[PDB]
Protein backbone atom coordinates (compact mmCIF):
# COMPACT_ATOMS: atom_id res chain seq x y z
CA UNK A 1 0.00 0.00 0.00
CA UNK A 2 1.26 3.62 -1.18
CA UNK A 3 -0.20 6.93 -0.04
CA UNK A 4 0.31 10.67 -2.73
CA UNK A 5 2.27 13.11 -1.48
CA UNK A 6 0.17 15.66 0.75
CA UNK A 7 -1.01 18.30 -0.91
CA UNK A 8 1.66 21.30 -1.34
CA UNK A 9 2.03 23.84 1.84
CA UNK A 10 4.55 25.22 0.65
CA UNK A 11 5.33 27.15 -3.43
CA UNK A 12 7.45 30.70 -3.79
CA UNK A 13 6.41 30.82 -7.78
CA UNK A 14 2.23 31.07 -6.16
CA UNK A 15 1.80 34.48 -5.43
CA UNK A 16 0.60 35.70 -1.35
CA UNK A 17 -1.44 37.85 0.70
CA UNK A 18 -2.27 38.40 4.25
CA UNK A 19 -5.59 39.60 4.13
CA UNK A 20 -8.45 40.13 7.11
CA UNK A 21 -10.73 37.71 5.65
CA UNK A 22 -7.72 34.52 5.50
CA UNK A 23 -6.50 36.09 9.49
CA UNK A 24 -10.63 35.21 10.46
CA UNK A 25 -10.35 31.96 8.27
CA UNK A 26 -7.32 31.35 10.84
CA UNK A 27 -8.42 33.02 14.28
CA UNK A 28 -12.07 32.10 14.10
CA UNK A 29 -12.56 29.15 11.22
CA UNK A 30 -9.86 26.71 11.30
CA UNK A 31 -9.39 27.24 15.57
CA UNK A 32 -13.42 26.55 15.93
CA UNK A 33 -13.50 23.01 13.72
CA UNK A 34 -9.62 22.02 15.38
CA UNK A 35 -10.67 22.18 18.53
CA UNK A 36 -13.97 20.01 17.90
CA UNK A 37 -14.30 16.50 19.40
CA UNK A 38 -14.70 15.28 15.93
CA UNK A 39 -11.51 17.04 14.47
CA UNK A 40 -9.20 14.19 15.05
CA UNK A 41 -9.72 12.13 11.95
CA UNK A 42 -9.73 16.04 9.46
CA UNK A 43 -6.13 17.02 11.55
CA UNK A 44 -3.85 15.16 8.56
CA UNK A 45 -4.06 13.65 4.95
CA UNK A 46 -6.30 10.22 4.60
CA UNK A 47 -3.44 7.41 5.87
CA UNK A 48 -4.93 4.90 3.73
CA UNK A 49 -2.15 2.50 4.57
CA UNK A 50 -2.42 2.79 8.23
CA UNK A 51 -7.03 2.78 7.92
CA UNK A 52 -6.47 -0.20 4.72
CA UNK A 53 -8.30 2.01 2.24
CA UNK A 54 -6.27 0.76 -0.82
CA UNK A 55 -9.24 2.40 -2.74
CA UNK A 56 -8.91 5.81 -1.18
CA UNK A 57 -6.80 7.76 -3.67
CA UNK A 58 -8.27 5.80 -6.38
CA UNK A 59 -12.12 7.80 -5.69
CA UNK A 60 -10.55 10.86 -4.21
CA UNK A 61 -8.36 12.54 -7.06
CA UNK A 62 -8.24 16.04 -4.56
CA UNK A 63 -7.85 15.07 -1.30
CA UNK A 64 -7.66 17.91 1.40
CA UNK A 65 -7.61 17.97 5.19
CA UNK A 66 -7.47 20.14 7.77
CA UNK A 67 -3.55 19.52 8.90
CA UNK A 68 -3.15 20.76 5.15
CA UNK A 69 -5.59 24.08 5.46
CA UNK A 70 -3.67 24.76 8.82
CA UNK A 71 -0.28 24.93 6.96
CA UNK A 72 -2.07 26.77 4.41
CA UNK A 73 -2.68 29.67 6.42
CA UNK A 74 0.16 29.61 8.93
CA UNK A 75 2.70 30.22 6.42
CA UNK A 76 -0.01 32.10 4.07
CA UNK A 77 0.27 29.95 1.07
CA UNK A 78 -3.59 31.66 -0.11
CA UNK A 79 -3.98 34.72 -2.13
CA UNK A 80 -8.02 35.16 -1.14
CA UNK A 81 -10.60 34.06 1.14
CA UNK A 82 -12.38 31.48 -1.69
CA UNK A 83 -9.04 29.39 -2.00
CA UNK A 84 -9.47 28.37 1.43
CA UNK A 85 -13.17 28.13 1.48
CA UNK A 86 -12.67 25.79 -1.42
CA UNK A 87 -10.42 23.53 1.01
CA UNK A 88 -12.82 23.41 3.58
CA UNK A 89 -15.15 22.36 0.94
CA UNK A 90 -13.61 20.34 -1.19
CA UNK A 91 -12.39 18.17 2.31
CA UNK A 92 -16.19 18.11 3.51
CA UNK A 93 -17.05 16.51 0.20
CA UNK A 94 -14.12 14.08 -0.11
CA UNK A 95 -16.00 12.25 2.78
CA UNK A 96 -19.26 12.20 1.76
CA UNK A 97 -18.41 10.92 -1.86
CA UNK A 98 -16.18 8.03 -0.55
CA UNK A 99 -18.06 6.80 2.72
CA UNK A 100 -21.60 5.83 3.31
CA UNK A 101 -24.26 7.95 4.12
CA UNK A 102 -24.61 8.13 8.09
CA UNK A 103 -21.39 6.43 8.77
CA UNK A 104 -19.68 7.80 11.81
CA UNK A 105 -17.21 10.09 9.75
CA UNK A 106 -19.89 11.09 7.54
CA UNK A 107 -21.56 12.11 11.17
CA UNK A 108 -18.58 13.55 12.02
CA UNK A 109 -17.96 16.02 9.01
CA UNK A 110 -21.29 16.68 9.05
CA UNK A 111 -20.82 18.34 12.64
CA UNK A 112 -17.94 20.09 10.93
CA UNK A 113 -19.36 21.69 7.86
CA UNK A 114 -22.41 22.89 10.41
CA UNK A 115 -19.61 24.96 12.65
CA UNK A 116 -18.15 25.93 9.49
CA UNK A 117 -20.71 27.56 8.00
CA UNK A 118 -22.20 29.15 10.88
CA UNK A 119 -18.43 31.38 10.66
CA UNK A 120 -17.70 31.92 7.66
CA UNK A 121 -21.92 33.31 7.03
CA UNK A 122 -19.68 36.21 9.74
CA UNK A 123 -16.49 36.35 7.23
CA UNK A 124 -15.70 40.35 7.43
CA UNK A 125 -15.81 42.43 4.56
CA UNK A 126 -12.71 43.00 3.02
CA UNK A 127 -10.58 46.15 4.64
C1 LIG B 1 -11.46 11.56 6.18
N1 LIG B 1 -11.52 10.23 6.76
C2 LIG B 1 -12.11 9.21 6.14
O1 LIG B 1 -12.68 9.36 5.06
C3 LIG B 1 -12.15 7.89 6.83
C4 LIG B 1 -12.69 6.79 6.23
C5 LIG B 1 -12.78 5.52 6.89
C6 LIG B 1 -13.33 4.29 6.29
O2 LIG B 1 -13.07 3.19 6.75
N2 LIG B 1 -14.17 4.45 5.25
C7 LIG B 1 -14.78 3.30 4.57
C8 LIG B 1 -15.63 3.55 3.38
C9 LIG B 1 -16.24 3.13 4.66
C10 LIG B 1 -12.31 5.45 8.15
N3 LIG B 1 -11.74 6.51 8.80
C11 LIG B 1 -11.34 6.37 10.20
C12 LIG B 1 -12.49 6.77 11.10
C13 LIG B 1 -12.46 7.95 11.82
C14 LIG B 1 -13.54 8.33 12.61
C15 LIG B 1 -14.68 7.55 12.65
C16 LIG B 1 -14.73 6.39 11.91
C17 LIG B 1 -13.66 6.01 11.12
C18 LIG B 1 -11.65 7.78 8.23
O3 LIG B 1 -11.16 8.71 8.87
Amino acid sequence: SMNPPPPETSNPNKPKRQTNQLQYLLRVVLKTLWKHQFAWPFQQPVDAVKLNLPDYYKIIKTPMDMGTIKKRLENNYYWNAQECIQDFNTMFTNCYIYNKPGDDIVLMAEALEKLFLQKINELPTEE
